[PDB]
């Protein structure tokens, strides 16, 4: 109550604690943070989005995340949205994005895992699920989250974009699709290689502010930004990181139990009888998270040096828990 307002004082910081905001908002973290973010940035006024309309959409979207899924519930969406809100303010990216691109990136973060069933694209494909038949095995979940999110906008009592122009709605839809499809982990290596080429030919104004000429370059940075926000758990304080680790392992091990029940091969990091939680996090940091943030740090230096220091410290803690 007064605790919620104290926690939200850190709305614009990496140290914000989304678990605390959840506790004080009737477990509506996503509705809560999305509303705090939009007010802070004056987006409701800029795009003449009604408050009732915005709240009804957000509450419906949030009720569409599954509360019995350990990691991919509404708290993860809320976290990715809050993280993207901070990354958009990085000094190196100052005045680089339009208001429509800022709106799109934050909206993408919010809907980006909606209706997640708690199993991976590969699981959905090997069990011949209806979702995989629908999407022909390509970015199964991601196409689905986009579909639900944009579906809910089709209803007057819920169209938060009704006061944008047709032209603006089209551009936003293109940008959002692009950004959510980029959260598909099987696209990670591709995305990182492209981000490394963008750093290679990085250009800044006289005062260290990125120069982004075309739409192409702007959406490439936005794509990568949402993807970093998705893979930001290890760059947060150790206390936060460990609760996120606990949740993803719970979810991955539940998938492993379903794999065993059906006589399918068990995905090794989903096998609770053999997988080391600690080794898996160190591997995840060394091979995926660090390589990504090291590159993001290059693009916006020295803005993300503390984020990298926290990461390297967290990496060493998981390492020390391994005998
Ligand atoms: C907190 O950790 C993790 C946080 C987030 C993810 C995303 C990528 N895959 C997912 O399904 C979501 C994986 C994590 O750890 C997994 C890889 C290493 C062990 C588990
Ligand atoms: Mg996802
Ligand atoms: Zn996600």
């Amino acid at each position: 109550e007064d605790h919620l307002a104290k926690e939200l004082e850190d709305l614009n910081k990496w140290g914000l604690n989304i678990f605390n905001v959840a506790g004080y908002s009737h477990n509506r973290p996503l509705t809560c943070i999305m509303y705090a973010i939009f007010q802070e940035r004056d987006l409701l006024k800029t795009f003449r989005i009604s408050s009732d309309t915005f709240i009804t959409y957000m509450m419906t979207l949030e009720d569409h995340y599954h509360s019995d899924v350990a990691y991919h519930n509404s708290l993860h969406a809320a976290d990715v949205a809050q993280s993207t809100h901070v990354l958009l303010s990085t000094p190196a990216l100052d005045a680089v994005f339009t208001d429509l691109e800022i709106l799109a990136a934050i909206f993408a973060a919010a809907i980006h895992d909606v209706d997640h069933p708690g199993v991976s694209n590969q699981f959905l494909i090997n069990t011949n699920s209806e979702l995989a038949l629908m999407y022909n095995d390509e970015s199964v979940l991601e196409n689905h989250h986009l579909a639900v999110g944009f579906k809910l906008l089709q209803e007057e009592h819920c169209d938060i974009f009704m006061n944008l122009t047709k032209k603006q709605r089209q551009t936003l839809r293109k940008m959002v699709i692009d950004m959510v499809l980029a959260t598909d982990m099987s696209k990670h290596m591709s995305l990182l290689a492209d981000l490394k080429t963008m750093v290679e030919t990085k250009k800044v104004t006289s005062s260290g502010v990125l120069l982004l000429d075309n739409y192409t370059d702007r959406i490439q940075v936005l794509r990568n930004m949402v993807h970093c926000a998705d893979l930001s758990n290890p760059t947060k304080s150790l206390e936060l990181y460990r609760q996120w680790t606990d949740r993803i392992m719970e979810e991955f091990f539940q998938q492993g139990d379903k794999e065993r029940e059906r006589g399918m091969e068990i995905s090794p990091m989903c096998d609770k009888h053999t997988a080391s939680v600690e080794k898996s996090q160190v591997g995840f940091i060394d091979y995926i998270v660090h390589p990504l943030w090291e590159t993001w740090a290059d693009l916006v230096q020295p803005d993300a040096q503390d984020i990298l220091d926290t990461l390297e410290d967290n990496r060493n803690w998981y390492q020390s828990m391994i005998p």
